């Protein structure tokens, strides 16, 4: 079973800080029981603990492998950030299970304005990582302004903003929009959502309105429900 | 607007008191201001404060209509629990969010053998449910043995059974036997998964076995994306 962290794996048989306290303080683990690790770039490796010492915890690598990715192409959930910080951490951990490759937190006119720390949300995703068994974990990018988003996102994706309030003044669904075979990114608002103005400008640049659904959704369940959306698009649509 | 629950409001004008202390204390309304009320029941109502006390805060009805439920058909998660209840916690609250109609947690032979803490589960489903407008929160059912659901969930349903691990395991998506107009029931294991017999036992009854992605889902994520899935499913065919 359990899964490992080890960045540096490919230059050096000494385990981070962390796992190295957690495999032989925590879990009692000892010289010749064999590990799964990952780089978090893409590969698993085995190996097997060669030397336990008062702090640390050193291993011999005897084979790796790459990691398949469980769905196709580039998803990024492009989102605001939620007043409570556990909403937005939990869901990252969700996003992490269910497969993204980005989560940007943005900055928008009725968005939270505060400075994310990007090192807690890597360490999240880190974690979710690992207990998913999985062998990368997304880029997290923090404080990002709205027209950074509109304007600098590689335009070969499809880009879909989801708005929902009223006051808002068609939509359509993601499923109009998104084709296995191209990245895919979906911004998603605060809870006093986009305004008409980000909207047009957002249109403007190439990016389609969607509806997520006819549920109106806390900014973190959008989040999951978007990146979710596309996973099943890619299931529910395949040929053959 | 923000929507309060007033489960008793046919009988009684005098709001429940976590609202009560809600709306004059936290939110300062005073009399003659407007209030959307729901039963929790179906209806939304609309209301007016009338009378505040030292104790008590006092509305008058002055409209009442049928919620108009987002969903089609009837969607129940039957789960078992995890180990940490807070996961669950977690987990109603977004379901209430996304739509559900029945929340079932189950015992099954590799299940949590668990009080859950029901009273709890209910108040945060009556949070999401003010949350996101709607007028009615699901029935939450505990300890109910997998069989049961197995042999009495009704035919005309589509009746799904998502398993996932090696030993255990063709697998559909929840797509190739859902289709709108029908109700819909999906079955979700514990950690170790439901057995091969229980799911020999389902299968015999005429549940279709999913795969509800290639992804690892904790319980909890289970259960949230299988709703999604149906959600899903009934926006494409709008
Ligand atoms: N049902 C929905 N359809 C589209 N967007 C939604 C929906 N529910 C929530 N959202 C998104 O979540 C944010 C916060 O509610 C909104 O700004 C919007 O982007
Ligand atoms: N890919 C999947 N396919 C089907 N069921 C799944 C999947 N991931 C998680 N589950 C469900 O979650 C439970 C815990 O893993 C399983 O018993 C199963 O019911």
């Amino acid at each position: 079973l359990p899964l490992f962290y080890a960045p540096d794996i490919e230059q050096s048989d000494r385990l981070p800080d962390d796992e190295a306290g957690h495999i032989l303080r925590v879990l009692r683990m000892q010289a010749g029981d064999r590990l799964r690790l990952t780089d978090g770039r893409g590969s698993f490796f085995d190996a097997v603990i060669e030397t336990a010492d008062r702090k640390s915890c050193y291993v011999s690598v005897c084979g790796q492998e790459s990691w398949q990715k469980p769905w196709r192409d580039r998803i990024t959930i492009a989102i605001a950030p939620t007043k409570q910080s556990e909403r937005m951490e939990w869901m990252l951990e969700k996003l992490v299970e269910i497969g993204v490759d980005e989560v940007v937190f943005i900055e928008s006119e009725h968005s939270e304005r505060r400075r994310i720390k990007a090192e807690r949300l890597e360490r999240i995703a880190i974690s979710a990582m690992k207990q998913s068994l999985k062998a990368s974990f997304p880029v997290i990018r923090v404080n990002i302004p709205i027209q950074t988003v509109i304007a600098d996102t590689p335009k070969a994706a499809v880009r879909l903003i989801a708005y929902v309030d009223e006051a808002v003044r068609g939509r359509g669904y993601p499923s109009d929009f998104y084709h296995v075979g191209q990245d895919v990114l979906i911004l998603i608002g605060p809870e006093g959502d986009f305004s008409p103005s980000e909207v047009e400008s957002a249109l403007l640049a190439g990016f389609a309105p969607v509806s997520l659904g006819e549920s109106r959704l806390r900014t973190e369940t959008a989040g999951l429900v978007a990146c979710q959306w596309i996973h099943t698009l890619q299931a529910c649509y395949r040929i053959g």
